[PDB]
């Protein structure tokens, strides 16, 4: 794992000047095309797109798990869900499975740990059935999240090999919203209150015990901020080591990953601690109607593309934003030129 | 045209509940998919799509025509472009060709107004060759103003029974955004400072003489904020006149459109006062990078799904946002229901 790290290759600079400078003399005002013109070159510059901005076969993987921290009423939703949508995914009657079709996009549906009997169709790299309560310890023990790391950044970098040149990252798992405010509130330094959300449809007289269950989890963990792997063992979970795992290993691969909401920035956050290599390659999509969206969105420096008020998750929001990267692409290669 | 506005259809509420309690029993969290929800019903309400959100053929529809205020140096693109752009448009190398191609849209070029000899490819609607310099008169008599706004809403819903279903407006046409920054004054009583913007690449320099050229086009014509018709033909120009009339004409059909930029949001403070009716069927797409657009979305209670920096204008906007209705109307009728 260090090796993969190690190995992030860093953007190619003289293809982004090539870039650029191709991009100014299209049959336009400079400039005139604001964040599509910043995503081609941003795009030219990462080393598996072979010099230039371009799309060819797009993935959305789908991490499911399910989460200790269930039993400690933070979530509405039966636990049975998870195993329940994931096998939906399966059917392609999902959000995240319409909206990827639309996108002529393939959804890899990863069970890193749902707390049930292995589904038939979904990839199998379950870590246990369900990860620790963190309320009252770690999520896991540090081995466990680095080997799902390795595991997973292998499995991204290997559908590169099929051809696949853009990935977006989604997650399934009730009560995510818990361990995801936490890890949040610790690479920010927020107060847990600030980034506690209603996640899916949670009763506004039951957000206080949230709020609650968080800063246990933070204080009995006592998670270090400065090791990425330190906090997602912590006060983490298996999904949101799975969204981390994608995002090294597109960057290893030298490929852009499209990120999602809420779950996905809090997955962001550790990947850039644990290498500040891996945020050339990470692309926004839309803005999160979850409360501490704007706070996460913040430390990383981020500027979604999208505002649909959006909180489904799966990675809707990803598989929504694929044809914006295509729009740069196509718009740099077929654009005329203002010298003819 | 007074038969035009009296005809244009109410939201159908019936289609709008039966879309509402279809969407709440999809197999996800009640209002998880949130703008995209109430898309759909938006949707669902208009006459045009049979009670059902779904979108057949698109069309994109570009008004272009010149200015006498370019005269007053308020623009560095030099005239010609606008004839330019035009013939390029027929070739499909502009901004908002290669974004509508990747849409699955067509592109109709229209000329309402160019200074410069027919060009072949074209759809002729031309009032003249330049609307008149609004700093010291009237762009247009109302009834030319009135000719244009039937013509085009009649050609538009024309394309209707043609089998297109929503429509995206844009525009070209050089030193435009200074009649369109003129219109956001007169409707919204902001100051002139506070909408007019660099347009295309205005040095910081020039924007004073262009708040100036505002200032005096409004304080000679006189136009009277509550007369839609009266502002678009004092301060307005025939590429402005024209995307107001796909707005009128799609809502006399009971179809959507979608917005582009700032341009196209001062023609819809135009439209909306003509015929409040039509507000039901206007769809935001982008927040533009104008000056003036906060103010101008604000006055129109829209909130924009992409936030992309662009002020390319040409309807790229609006082609950039087709496959976002699209996805709103494959989430309705793919997804499985929590029943099953």
């Amino acid at each position: 794992l260090h090796a993969l790290l190690r190995d992030i290759p860093a953007p190619d600079a003289e293809a982004m000047a090539r870039t650029q400078q191709h991009i100014d003399g299209l049959l336009k005002p400079p400039g005139s095309l604001g964040r599509l013109e910043t995503l081609a070159v941003q795009l030219a510059g990462m080393p598996g797109l072979n010099g230039t901005p371009q799309v060819g076969e797009k993935a959305v993987l789908v991490m499911c798990a399910d989460h200790g921290v269930w039993d400690e009423g933070v979530a509405v939703s039966p636990k049975i869900v998870t195993a329940i949508q994931a096998a939906n995914m399966t059917r392609g009657t999902t959000g995240v499975c319409v909206l990827a079709a639309q996108a002529g996009a393939k959804v890899h549906v990863i069970d890193v740990g749902i707390d049930a009997e292995p589904i038939p169709g979904v990839v199998n790299m379950r870590v246990a059935r369900g990860c620790g309560n963190i309320a009252v310890g770690p999520a896991m023990s540090r081995l466990q999240a680095e080997a799902l790391l390795l595991e997973v950044s292998r499995y991204t970098c290997d559908l590169a090999q099929r051809g696949v040149t853009l990935f977006g990252v989604g997650e399934l798992g009730m009560a995510n919203t818990t361990p995801a405010a936490a890890m949040v509130s610790v690479f920010t330094g927020s107060d847990a209150k600030e980034v506690v959300g209603i996640g899916a449809n949670l009763p506004p007289s039951r957000i206080d015990n949230k709020v609650d269950v968080v800063r246990r989890a933070i204080a009995i963990n006592q998670p270090n901020p400065r090791d990425g792997i330190d906090v997602l063992s912590k006060v983490g979970g298996f999904d949101l080591v799975g969204m981390t795992g994608v995002m090294l290993g597109a960057a290893r691969c030298g490929l852009p990953v499209l990120l999602d909401g809420f779950l996905s920035y809090s997955a962001a956050l550790a990947a850039c601690q644990i290498a500040p290599a891996v945020r050339p390659y990470l692309i926004p999509s839309h803005f999160s109607a979850e409360k501490g969206a704007r706070i996460a969105l913040a430390h990383l420096s981020m500027e979604p593309y999208l505002h649909m008020a959006m909180r489904l998750g799966e990675g809707s929001g990803a598989a929504l934003a694929m044809p914006i990267v295509e729009a740069a692409c196509a718009m740099f290669h077929n654009m005329g030129e203002l010298a003819a």
